[PDB]
């Protein structure tokens, strides 16, 4: 990253890349742990986007890296619509945020950027991040993840979060869409014992910590 | 490595750590995987490696099987290059066992310590472009024909395998962009090759012709 | 074609076409031999688009004059993004080169193009030709031409340049595919008899040359 | 061919291009009547190398002027090894046969060159046309061509003729070989009738000419 009288850049060190490369191989990319280190990470720093395709390119595997920089090209597509309907409209183009072309192809040239493209950048990067899959898996639909028979309710929640977390991009449509299906999915044993509780939080409470606690040892 | 204090040049073997990382780092992920490609060249391009200390990273390193594929690589590169060091104007003077570090001239450390950059550039070029041929601990390099993917197989996993087979067997780059961009689609399955056909020879803007082929056929898991 | 002793359009003699139609329906559109007689007449002579349709309709199956016209359109529409796109522009639209519209629609309005418009359609309509397919066939994809058994060698590689003739428009990229593929789909006779002689030619030779060297005798 | 009435080169007409494919497409490469016809052109022009590119191009299928080309280059590389071996070592190197490089890639270039240089290519293209295979075909060993039962005789001669004139270059090799085997692999029915007419030509006579008199009437 870039250090604050000029405009000086520093690779990082053999220890971070290390880190992340155990992190990212042992956990997978987007364990709860991966995620606050990566933004301890970004938040701490001044990434250009030579440092994300640094980055990402010595901590995933070849065939993750494919993900992360198409997610980053439809991402920083979107972008571009969004910012030439503003008034004033920005200057901020498709080749300032992918680092590519011909004024944004050298750290030199980059290094002298402002903050509203650093805090553009790191969103969409973020976001491509949150896309990556595991090795083996493909992204399933909702009528996949059912609660099937001996598994405990939580491990059923816990993958809803998730799917939901890739797919939808709004967090307000991910609470209710979770919400609903954490009783559609679920077994008839948490549906006959989540069935007297439903639609009643009484206080300062989030609606699962209630339904994870409802249906509580049934199975195994 | 060895520095250079002027006059003279000194000589110092590795650290007892980077030998451990090194290993590690062979052992869990690969000898090609993208994080020791980094890393081997962030050794190789920040120090002044003579063969000598070639040979002892790469034998402190690899596999027993994985060293004769090295020094067979290396045997063949040093093949192919000095072919190229008698055809120049002027000829360049750097002989077969300069670059293999054998022979009489050649086979002490003191006599290897006072190289200059031309050949050190040469023989790093070689043993890189050798350590890019290694294989995995229990496989063979197939050919492209079978290279297919297979049905519930997801698409980047496909590419992944369609690059690595490129970079080992392919030495041009320019030559391996333009047959992995068509072998991209003629081995795909059905239903991939039902929804890369409408987008099929047409770029957007400013983008890699893969980073739409996958986005094309993302969920493909039903 | 038009003669200039300033225009005059003459038609076409009877013999020029009687021996067009007995080569095409003998040999075929894409035989060596209609390739240096078709290019005897656009070389030879000043071919308006109205002689395009003349020669190409009384020559061609009722199925391939559909495939003459299919990529005559869509060869022009590749033409215009090349045209506007330079610096300076070039007046050549699109109903230019197709002979349509209101003002190139007759003979005395398509007699005086220029040079510059009767070179370019007359690289697109000879490129339009290389894709008419065989009277009863469709084009094959790369992995299914493969060198039978009991099946000669040459043959096998002539079929291969046919492939990678209609499908890839750079000659360049041409060159690098059918060298590759003539080893890798062959017999397994063949290949290992390719295999001592890989990647080594010699002097002043072409690969494939030293390739059906070694499958001189390969046919039992 | 070039006309020196001091260089001129002039095209081929389209009525003898004409002519060499519907031979070539109809009766084969090596039939009797193209080898009289091939000759007439040869022995009656000043054919530069460019010309035997046209030639060919224009005759051939596209899977035989791949071997037109092979035993061209191959039949270079012997002749350069019979030019720089003899007393005193002549001017004749690769690149001036094959007709490529920098100072042998033109019409202008080639147009001079010496009746030493024209007849040395003039006998290895013609030596290249000898082994071009039949459309559908592979060049048979010695010991697979077998007189079949219910077959003619002189048909099965002339099948020993053929396959020992596209591998033996010595014409006196092939003189002992086709005479041996006209007798080992022929029928059962001939061999008990030509075995008393062995090896004695009387006056004047060929041995073939007193072995087909023998069969004149074995078919059934």
């Amino acid at each position: 990253p870039v250090t604050l009288v000029e405009a000086r850049y520093k690779s990082f060190s053999i220890k971070m890349l290390k880190d992340m490369k155990e992190g990212v191989k042992q956990y997978g990319p987007n364990s709860p742990y991966m995620r606050t280190l990566l933004d301890s990470i970004a938040h701490g720093h001044r990434l250009i986007p030579y440092d994300w395709e640094i980055l990402a390119k010595s901590s995933l595997s070849p065939s993750q890296f494919l993900q992360f920089k198409t997610w980053w090209i439809d991402g920083v597509q979107e972008q571009v619509r969004r910012n030439r309907a503003a008034n004033p409209p920005v200057n901020i183009d498709a080749d300032q945020l992918l680092g590519i072309g011909q004024n944004w192809s050298t750290i030199s040239q980059q290094a002298l950027m402002q903050n509203e493209a650093i805090e553009q950048v790191r969103a969409i990067c973020l976001r491509a991040w949150e896309k990556i899959q595991d090795p083996g898996s493909a992204c399933p639909s909702f009528n996949t993840v059912r609660q099937g028979s001996k598994e405990p309710y939580p491990d059923f929640v816990a993958r809803l979060q998730d799917v939901a977390q890739k797919s939808i991009a709004d967090e307000k449509a991910r609470k209710v869409i979770v919400e609903l299906m954490a009783y559609e999915n679920a077994n008839p044993e948490c549906q006959s014992a989540i069935k007297p509780l439903k639609g009643k939080v009484p206080a300062g409470s989030d609606v699962i910590s209630e339904y994870v606690k409802a249906c509580d040892g049934i199975g195994g």
